């Protein structure tokens, strides 16, 4: 089931109605984009299987480190979105931190393979009118992150 909390249509779905559930109740709404590093190396390497085994792996860790409320979507081959509802852009960061840590340690298949993740984190911001200009900061986010290589996270500044 977590293909199911997982679901790329649903996600979207869900961000866009939080999106104007966010602005009329004057909540917070927070966004992370996370890349897991390297993936098409371990599905070279250990095959489709495995590789998917780390991607239920890493839907099984957002869970767990958030317990919260959240959305989550796969929304390209090795890339996730979550969405926080009620959720300040720090601690939609330090969640990712969490996320990326763990994920960092966890050991896989026999030979205690390390597989890491860099994440992107904004939130909404007053000048915004559609998801697509939340996404476009979380998605900038995570490829100022990638600069400095893998396991990295970055919050989306103007500066």
């Amino acid at each position: 089931s977590l293909t199911q909390l997982c679901n790329r249509r649903k996600l979207w779905a869900d961000f866009r109605a939080a999106f104007a559930r966010a602005k009329r109740l004057r909540q917070p709404l927070s966004c992370i984009s996370i890349d897991i590093d390297n993936f098409k190396l371990i599905n070279d390497q250990f095959g489709h299987d495995k590789g998917d085994e780390v991607l239920c792996f890493l839907a099984k860790l957002f869970q767990s480190v958030i317990s919260d409320h959240h959305f989550c979507g796969r929304v390209g081959g090795e890339e996730f979105i979550i969405v926080l509802e009620n959720t300040h852009v720090e601690t939609a960061f330090h969640l990712a931190e969490q996320i990326r840590q763990r994920f960092a340690e966890h050991p896989f298949f026999e030979q205690n393979e390390h597989i890491y993740l860099c994440a992107g984190v904004s939130s909404l911001h007053h000048g915004d009118h559609d998801i697509a200009d939340i996404y476009r900061r979380s998605d900038q986010a995570l490829y100022k992150a990638k600069r400095n290589g893998r396991n990295r996270c970055c919050i989306y500044r103007q500066s």
